[PDB]
């Protein structure tokens, strides 16, 4: 069969507001209020997958890691699977190569509507509380 993996998340600050990579002024799309963790998938291990991401999507060093949740559904052969890892800090400033460059927020109430849909599997669970 065939499978698809995608590891995902959630940039923690000092303010305990999430640097979430959403707008960044006039940019390619506003709905890209998403989160690193694309591409962890590739042939790497559930683990090993996300590491070699998480360093491409945030390049700094920040003190990010464990797993908030990950989202398991198969369709029809072709199975997804989406692991969010649970961020608490980051040094300076995030890079990496997620995408545009977001600012600090609180997750509390995060935006599924405003981020790529992709993802929303996962955060509309949360997002829907
Ligand atoms: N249609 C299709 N989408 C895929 C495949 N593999 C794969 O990771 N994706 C998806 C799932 C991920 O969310 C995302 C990761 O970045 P890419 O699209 O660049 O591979 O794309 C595939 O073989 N076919
Ligand atoms: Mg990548």
């Amino acid at each position: 069969m065939k499978k698809l993996q995608i590891a995902v998340g959630i940039i923690r600050n000092e303010n305990n507001e999430i640097f979430i990579t959403r707008r960044a002024a006039d940019a390619h799309m506003a709905n890209k209020l998403e989160f690193p963790g694309g591409k962890i998938e590739m042939g790497e291990t559930p683990e090993q997958a996300v590491v070699r991401e998480l360093q491409e999507e945030v390049g700094i060093t920040p003190q990010h890691f464990s797993l908030f949740e990950k989202l398991e559904y198969e369709f029809p052969d072709r199975h997804i699977t989406l692991w969010f890892w649970l961020v608490e800090r980051w040094e300076g400033e995030p890079w990496g190569k997620e995408g545009q460059p977001g600012e600090w927020m609180s997750l509390v109430g995060l935006n599924a509507d405003d981020f790529p849909p992709a993802n929303e599997p996962v955060i509309a669970k949360l997002k829907r509380l």
